């Protein structure tokens, strides 16, 4: 159902910027709606691993160039694991490589319709995801509090 990966709630994410990455238009609106109801300050949504990598790449650059107080363009990224073309593992890997250069690490939570198997669990770690969540997102608040202890 949900958990960490080794290396009322309506103000729960107030102050937060989130990116939702999901190839499925309906899933995607549901995710962003759920996040809005938790008081999220900005939700950004995109439909592909490549778009996500773009938005994070440009966001990091922009914040660096402006000397922004917050250097992360998103406090959390929810990343669909299985997507055509660049899946969420590969996107996460590329995000981690883009971030190296800034000395930052965005919390990236893998979203999946099923519990990972061996090989997906292995990809989850190698990619550098922080946590995993089933696509209902029921445990989203939980998982985000876990990440914040860490």
């Amino acid at each position: 159902s949900s958990g960490l990966v080794p290396r009322s709630d309506d103000e729960f994410l107030r102050g937060k910027r989130v990116l939702v990455v999901d190839d499925n238009f309906i899933s995607r609106k549901v995710a962003t709606g759920k996040l809005k109801k938790m008081g999220v300050s900005e939700v950004e949504q995109c439909d592909s691993g490549k778009e996500a990598l773009r938005l994070v790449t440009e966001g990091l650059t922009q914040r660096e160039e402006q000397g922004s107080v917050d250097k992360l363009p998103f406090d959390y990224i929810f990343m669909e694991c299985q997507m055509p073309e660049m899946d969420g593992y590969e996107a996460t890997r590329e995000i981690r490589k883009v971030e190296k250069s800034y000395g930052v690490r965005t919390p990236i939570i893998a979203v999946s319709g099923h519990d990972p198997g061996s090989e997906e669990a292995r990809e989850t770690i190698q990619a550098g995801m922080d946590a995993f969540l089933d696509k209902s997102l029921n445990q989203l608040a939980n998982v985000i509090r876990e990440i914040e202890s860490k």
